């Protein structure tokens, strides 16, 4: 029967409420109980407090109307306010003090996720303060949550009056009975009533949330905690930058602040990133998600030479200058971790700080043919099995369904040991037709990668496995040098190809080293963990990148 | 005979010189005569510095091996360093010092306009100070200048060992005698001058110039000043944004800091504000340079109220919110002009600062129709030639290349009144068929607005004129309002549309409005003064938008 769910803005999603705060500081200061609350409503429907709801004036235009206000109704209090009293002041502290209530966003989200309509429906102003940025960003990260956004200033309209509820069901497409209206003001909750709508005073979180998963009969209260907000590709910027006359890189983009490029794995995709693209722009960096060389939409040339990392990272700087960036943070993860380790080491200024998931630095060692150090490691033999073009390439396009959904997997759930590839002759041969989905992915999700690899398939994405000895070799150049610019190494202690143990000697490249470790994820670190990779990567963005 | 100009970084391109801070240091405190560029200059082609030079160590590395080499020239020379001597402090202030040398880089890009291949060979390291950052933007504004950068520490070379002359001609697929060289040091063009290639010692600039222009017979010294920088097309940061389900708006994208969206008018594109995109990136800014709705390689639906400012607004703010920004400078001109003005009057808390070139500010007038009220201004008779779908389409698409060629020029070149259009029965009816090219504009930057128009014409870019009652009805509920946010209003003295005067009011709705205003220029701002634009707009944002 309920279809929809309406939330208020103050006192019901963001909290402590706006009101309160003239509650507090009449205490705060000994005021006449009441004085601020008077002063604000005064002349009621045709008062400055209405027309600013309204959005007929503007919240800086209001602020010396309330003054006023405050000013008769002392008089006829006969008390004075206090020296310094401000307004403009209190309306500042107060707005900066009201921050999402998560509780209510999280339940909004789950009824949402279970196919509701939601909205929220809001008396709010036109906000022209120097700090108005402020609650700009609370609107941004609240709004993306919800399928409408009605506020009174835009619409010329206000709770209580009855008009904007009838706006209200013809916005939402759904009669009266289909809808639960939550509020911290009883006299906004009354029209709603009126109607037949499901109301709810919205007075502590919990009870009001009680009352809703009763009314909705889907559970809201002590659920389990639910994974970061993902992507939706078709919602995403996306940025196309020619670095030289065949080759052009995709990236989506999202967010402002210091800028943060993320280069994702084999066999990857910008979508990769989708759990830390809204969780880093949120905590204040620009993310640029790329399409690394040969995937998605950016160009894949068919020559080997085109993937080695020397031109792998030349066009990364290309990249950057294009974009007018004299640097970025450059994080990586698995082929993207071994590009930044060597953006760092190469062209340390244009790297603000380097971070890599899951891949160690390991310096090339000047005396040995690094395909015999691949060949002294039973779990790098998939490696010496991608060599011959043509051979990984033919399995891998075969059935893309079956390639990301067999790679794809938890640790607990793998269905491919790395060992003795060659030998078996493939990576799949021990392997389901149709695997199951690992948990960590959705069928949707699997069929974006499907339909990304349709449009170059594995030729361009091998290939970064095809310049074993022009990698060495370039490396060898720069083994006289230490990292010494800002680096985080993040492990994953059942990722059983890049173990936790092959990056120990580390500080010995990278003296100031920062590590994190993420304990039961395998080799899928950003959507095996998005949760503790997001925790673990704003941290040091917060501490070392800004 | 010269096809190629070489020039070295520091004392050539950059000033002062690094080297010189040696002398200086010594000279400020006292220290015996070249005992610091002794300690530099120590265990030459086998010594720290050139192992840095070479990209062997870093410059961190490096320091503490200069500073063991200052102590041992200081106890040879039998003195000591004072307390506090500091070798990280005195490169830090030096590498910040030096600037770029703007009389050498204007002669570099006067060689390159009229065919020259130049490039930039010096001797330089791998810099992972914390304020690397510095020399970075350094390298990124010089480089983007010209066709080859090559650095000692890139390619394993040094000035003045042979072998990287001999890469410098194989670089610049040229023979020795078809190369200039300036250089500061006469050691490092030897091996030039062997070749036989032209060499300049560089001391001051001017001499160094004179000697250029004699050489290669090309004026370079006391040349009138040049145009900013313009953007190439294919160099841009491309990027596109779904803001709803058949618009997606397309935008070039430059720099790093706060976000600055640039609005174009009738009937233009993003490539309109090719002078101010590299300026504004290059004083610290972000730039969105936006294809409006109806406009480039964005989408232009053909229904007329999917261009009314209302849904135009909502959709920029919608543009915002899919890429993650609170807020942004808008600026705008001539319809993009208006559209700001509404963006700050409606969406305060997504606007950071609004600007507007020639178009003023003008309440609604709630007595009177839109209509009379443009039919009591003779020079706008232009926009009721607009009205009935079809008519304009037809003549402005006629001819493409000469619709913009007739539109763009410069206020001493116009070759059509804005003077009873509706009467003579056109735009062009008393205007040539093939127009002379307009100094504004080279013959290529009119084929790219023609190819711009290829793709959708004219109906949306007219659908913008056609909304009159909808953006009055919808700008009268604005009345009340004040424009409270930072603002900037820019006249042009020979708009004869757009006249200075139209916006003398303006302090009564936005009371601490800031101005600028350009003499002798008609109402193709950004192109017609572009010099003067840049100027403008840099000041009023570091001042008011920072
Ligand atoms: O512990 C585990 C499970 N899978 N991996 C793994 C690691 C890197 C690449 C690849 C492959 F190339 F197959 F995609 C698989 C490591
Ligand atoms: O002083 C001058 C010369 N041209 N304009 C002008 C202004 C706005 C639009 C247009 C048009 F629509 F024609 F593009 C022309 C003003
Ligand atoms: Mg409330
Ligand atoms: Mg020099």
């Amino acid at each position: 029967t309920l279809r929809a769910a309406v939330f208020d803005l103050d006192g019901v999603l963001a909290l402590p409420a706006v009101f309160g705060v003239l509650g507090r500081t009449e205490e705060a200061l000994a005021l006449p109980r009441g004085l601020l609350n008077d002063a604000f409503q005064k002349g009621g429907p045709e008062g400055a407090t209405t027309r600013l709801m309204k959005g007929e004036i503007t919240l800086s235009q209001w602020i010396p109307l309330m003054e006023e206000n405050c000013r008769k109704c002392s008089e006829t209090a006969k008390v004075c306010l206090p020296k310094n009293f401000s307004i403009k002041e209190i309306f500042d502290k107060a707005i900066s003090a009201r921050k999402i209530n998560r509780p209510m966003l999280q339940a909004a989200l789950m009824l949402r996720k279970k196919g509701f309509t939601t909205a929220i429906l809001t008396n709010t102003w036109l906000d022209d303060r120097a700090e108005r940025d402020g609650l700009a960003q609370l609107m941004c990260e609240l709004k993306m949550h919800f399928d409408f956004l009605i506020e009174s200033c835009q619409v010329g309209m206000v709770k209580p009056e009855p008009q904007i509820y009838k706006f209200l069901l013809d916005t939402l497409k759904a009669s009266p009975s289909e809808v639960v209206f939550l509020d911290d003001i009883g006299a906004n909750l009354k029209p709603a009533r009126d109607l037949g709508m499901v109301t709810i005073l919205v007075q502590d979180t919990d009870t009001a949330l009680k009352e809703l998963e009763k009314v909705t009969g889907i559970q809201l209260l002590n659920t389990p905690a639910p994974l970061p907000t993902s992507c939706n590709p078709s919602d995403m910027s996306h940025g196309y930058v020619t670095v030289k006359p065949r080759v052009r890189l995709h990236f989506v983009e999202l967010g402002s602040g210091p800028a943060v490029c993320l280069c994702h794995g084999f066999p990857e995709s910008w979508y990769s990133w989708r759990y830390q693209i809204p969780a880093l722009a949120q905590a204040g960096y620009r993310v640029l998600a790329m399409d690394m060389k040969g995937y998605g939409e950016s160009s894949a040339p068919p020559e080997i030479e085109e993937y080695c990392m020397e031109v792998l990272c030349k066009e990364m700087v290309t990249f950057l200058d294009k974009l007018g960036l004299s640097q970025a943070v450059f994080i990586g993860h698995d082929w993207g971790g071994m590009l930044v380790w060597y953006m760092a080491l190469f062209y340390p200024e244009r790297v603000r700080a380097v971070a890599s998931l899951n891949t160690p630095f390991i310096p090339a060692n000047p005396n040995m043919s690094p395909l015999e150090s691949i060949k002294a490691n039973p779990v790098f033999d998939y490696q010496l099995y991608f060599q011959e073009p043509g051979v990984a390439e033919a399995e891998l396009e075969q059935n893309l369904s079956r390639t990301f959904k067999s790679l794809f997997r938890a640790s607990d759930e793998s269905v491919l040991s790395m060992h003795k590839v060659c030998e078996a002759g493939g990576l799949f041969v021990n392997s389901p037709e149709e695997p199951s989905l690992s948990r960590m992915v959705t069928e949707e999700e699997i069929q974006f990668y499907v339909q990304q690899f349709k449009k170059s398939g594995f030729r361009g994405p091998l290939n970064w496995y095809r310049n074993m000895e022009r990698n060495w070799k370039w490396a060898c150049k720069s083994l006289g040098r230490k990292i010494l610019i800002p680096a985080l190494m993040v492990t994953a202690e059942k990722d059983f190809v890049l173990v936790p143990q092959m990056s120990q000697h580390m500080e010995d490249w990278i003296p100031h080293l920062k590590r994190g470790h993420i304990e039961d994820c395998g080799h899928w670190t950003q959507m095996d963990k998005p949760t503790e990779v997001n925790q673990i990567l704003i941290k040091w963005l917060d501490s070392d990148a800004r």
